[PDB]
C-alpha cells in the first residue's frame, strides 16, 4: 500500500541512541493498534463477525439499551481496513510517526515528573508537566487537576484487560506509549465545559490521528479518518451533554469499585426522549433529565460487559461520576481506549450543550440540568 503522511510529518534524524527511544515507543503504539484491531473484530455478545457495541443507552421505543455489531458501520470497516494496512507494513506507517518532541501546533504534557520517569522515551521527550501547569492554574480547576495528575498512574492502573484484550493495553503494560504520548488538559480552559473539578480532572492523548504521534494523511488515496487515543476522567465529576460531527468509539479499561461508579449515556440526537425543532442547517435538541428522570438514561461501565459503546453522528452522550461509591473512594476515575472514525471530514469541533437557565449555571451542570444543544447538519 502507498501511505501519504500529514502535511506537518517532517523529516527526522535521531542519535542511534534517541532511534531506540523512538522505536520502543513505535512498538508499543502497534501493540495499541493491532489490539484495537482485535478489540473492533474479535465477536462478543450475540454478534458473530465483530464486537457488539452499545449505540443507545436508552431506546425510547423499548425502555432498554440499544447494541449493532461494531463492524457493520462502514466507518468503523475503514478503521480497520487502515489498521490492517499499518500493521502489514509497519515500515511505510512508520514515515508518518513522529514523537511530537518539537510538536508546534499547541501544547502536548507529561501528567508528573513519576509518570515521565516510566520511560526513557518519555524524559526525553521533556513535555512540560501538568503538575507545573496546575499549580499556575491554581483555586478549584488547579486543585482538581493536580489530584488527578499528582495519583495519575493509580487512576490509569486500576483497569482490568484481561476479558477483551489479548495483552495488557493499559499503562502497566504500555508505559513506554502512555507515558510518552502528548497528553492534552482540554478542558481546563474552556469556562463553558462545566465545573472545575471536571475541567481540571480531564485529559486525554491521541496515538493515532492528525493530531497523534502517527498521523497518516492517505492509504491508497483513502483518507484515514482513524483517530485513536485514550482518556482520564477524576472521579466525583460529571460532564456537560456533549456531541459532534465524528462517530466516536469508547473502550472501558477501568475497573470500577461498585456497579454504579462510572456511568455514560448515548442517545441518538433524534431520540423521543428529546425535544427537536428544526434550526437552520440543523436542530435544536432540549433535553430535560430533571427530577430523576435523567438516570435510565445512564448506563454502568465496566471492562467485561458494558465495555463497548459507539456513538453515531450527533449522538447526545455523557460520562458521569457522581454516583455511589465516587463518594467513598480515592484516587480513581473512568479511562478509556477512545477513538473517533472520520477525523477527515465535516466539523470535528466538540459541541457542548448548555445550561437552560444560562450560564450562571455552567459550574454545576450535571445530567439533570435541562440543556439546548445546538446540531448542525453535517455533509453527506
Ligand atoms: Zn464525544
Amino acid at each position: 500500500a502507498q501511505f501519504q503522511c500529514q502535511d506537518d510529518v517532517k523529516p527526522t534524524s535521531y542519535t542511534t541512541e534517541e532511534q531506540k527511544l523512538v522505536d520502543q515507543f513505535w512498538n508499543e503504539s502497534l501493540i495499541y493498534l493491532d489490539q484495537y484491531l482485535k478489540a473492533l473484530e474479535t465477536p462478543t455478545g450475540q454478534c458473530k463477525d465483530s464486537a457488539q457495541a452499545t449505540i443507545q443507552t436508552y431506546n425510547s421505543e423499548t425502555g432498554k439499551m440499544q447494541t449493532q455489531c461494531i463492524m457493520k458501520y462502514r466507518d468503523v470497516e475503514l478503521v480497520a481496513k487502515h489498521l490492517k494496512a499499518v500493521l502489514a507494513e509497519p515500515d511505510k506507517a512508520k514515515a508518518c510517526f513522529d514523537p511530537q518532541k518539537n510538536y508546534k501546533a499547541f501544547p502536548l504534557y507529561t501528567p508528573s515528573a513519576h509518570v515521565q520517569n516510566l520511560s526513557a522515551t518519555s524524559k526525553w521527550i521533556n513535555r512540560p508537566l501538568l503538575t507545573d501547569y496546575y499549580k499556575k492554574i491554581g483555586g478549584e480547576i488547579g486543585a482538581a487537576g493536580l489530584e488527578l495528575n499528582e495519583n495519575f498512574l493509580e487512576i490509569t492502573s486500576r483497569t482490568d484487560t484481561t476479558l477483551h484484550w489479548t495483552k495488557d493495553v493499559s499503562i502497566k503494560g504500555l508505559p513506554t506509549l502512555w507515558s510518552s504520548v502528548g497528553w492534552i488538559p482540554f478542558y481546563a480552559e474552556n469556562p463553558n465545559a462545566g465545573s472545575d473539578r471536571f475541567r481540571g480532572g480531564y485529559l486525554y492523548a491521541e496515538v493515532m490521528g492528525p493530531w497523534g504521534n502517527l498521523r497518516i494523511k492517505e492509504i491508497d488515496g483513502e483518507k484515514v479518518g482513524a483517530e485513536i487515543g485514550m482518556t482520564a476522567q477524576l472521579f466525583n465529576t460529571s460532564a456537560p451533554y456533549h456531541y459532534h460531527h465524528p462517530q466516536e468509539i469508547y473502550m472501558t479499561l477501568t475497573k470500577p469499585q461498585c456497579i454504579d461508579q462510572n456511568k455514560h449515556m448515548v442517545m441518538h440526537w433524534d431520540n423521543n426522549q428529546f425535544k427537536q425543532k428544526r434550526s437552520d442547517n440543523g436542530w435544536t435538541v432540549n433535553i430535560d433529565g430533571s427530577k430523576g428522570k435523567w438516570k435510565k438514561w445512564f448506563s454502568n461501565q465496566d471492562p467485561e460487559q458494558n465495555w463497548l459503546t459507539y456513538f453515531e453522528r450527533n449522538a447526545i452522550h455523557a460520562f458521569h461520576t457522581l454516583e455511589g461509591c465516587n463518594q467513598t473512594i480515592k484516587n480513581s476515575g473512568l479511562v478509556t481506549v477512545w477513538a473517533r472514525t472520520t477525523a477527515q471530514d465535516n466539523n470535528q469541533t466538540t459541541q457542548l450543550c448548555r445550561p437552560m437557565t444560562g450560564a450562571k449555571d455552567i459550574k454545576t451542570m450535571k445530567p439533570e440540568d435541562k440543556a439546548i444543544c445546538d446540531l448542525d447538519d453535517w455533509k453527506p
